[PDB]
């Protein structure tokens, strides 16, 4: 079970560094692993052009490039999140992860998170770029708030919902992952919305647990690269070790 889960998780990784052009070049090389490529890399927007050229030159132009906007703070200024999203698109992103305005939701504002996600989804869809939304489960903390942010993000057009930025102490848990996937299931949007646990997903055993929740709720074929990803860095070494590499 663990070897199989590990190859599966490797192929679904959005590989991040655990910030310079040299380190991003090294990240691109690391994404071309002995057992296959990760799905993507995840980097700050300014590094997209050099990463694209590196991926092309090593013969893996299929590896996608994700970046983040409104990040990591999840502020509630839509004009700033939209300008950063348009810049990320112009740098060449294949996907943008925008941080949801979670503190505004906690204060009672449901509308601003709908409007901010919808504005960024509009820009991304016009450029054929995917939009994921990071809700910051470790700050929202309560199940009802995690459900509400997931719901609002989906209604506003999120292509994926993501637990965490990796910039606050608490990232994904099995419990917050199950709550967010339950929202996808209950809203019936599993064909159009994926899920990404991120922040603190360190081991092969952690990745197997997240994939086991997806397989239970959606059936084992659901968690393809359009519908699932892992936001992780050092996880790659743990997956490779599980497979007998390094």
């Amino acid at each position: 079970d663990l070897k199989a889960s590990s190859l599966r998780a490797l192929k679904l990784m959005h590989l991040a560094t655990a910030d310079t052009d040299e380190k991003v070049i090294a990240l691109c090389h690391q994404a071309k692993t002995p057992v296959g490529t990760t799905d993507a890399i995840y980097i700050y927007p300014r590094f997209i052009p050099i990463a694209r050229k590196t991926l092309k030159e090593q013969g893996t132009p299929e590896i996608r490039i994700w970046t983040s906007t409104n990040f990591p703070h999840g502020n509630d200024d839509i004009d700033i999140a939209l300008a950063e999203t348009r810049a990320a698109i112009a740098y060449g992103a294949d996907g943008v992860a925008v941080v949801f305005p979670y503190r505004a939701l906690m204060a009672g504002n449901e509308q601003v998170g709908f409007d901010l996600v919808k504005a960024c989804k509009e820009a991304c869809a016009a450029a054929n770029v995917l939009l994921s939304v990071i809700i910051e489960t470790g700050e929202l903390k309560d199940e009802a708030l995690i459900r509400k942010a997931s719901e609002i993000s989906i209604k506003a057009g999120a292509d994926h919902i993501v637990t965490s930025t990796g910039k606050v102490a608490v990232g994904a848990t099995p419990e917050s992952a199950r709550i967010m996937m339950e929202v996808i299931r209950d809203m019936g949007v599993e064909k159009t919305v994926g899920f990404i646990p991120a922040g603190g997903v360190r081991t092969a055993e952690d990745a197997q647990k997240y994939l086991a929740i997806a397989d239970e709720l959606f059936g084992a074929d659901w968690a393809d690269a359009r519908h699932y990803a892992f936001g992780a860095s050092s996880l790659l070494a743990s997956l490779l070790k599980a497979l007998g590499h390094g």
